[PDB]
């Protein structure tokens, strides 16, 4: 279990936002 | 190029943020 909040989520984490955060 | 910010990062956002945020 855990295997993409801490690898896949954070990266997108700090990106994805600048995505929909920002967009 | 796109489609796992806006299409699965927001999910984790919620959740992996609630993941390595707790802890």
């Amino acid at each position: 279990g855990i295997g993409k909040y801490l690898h896949s989520a954070k990266k997108f984490g700090k990106a994805w936002v600048g995505e929909i955060m920002n967009s």
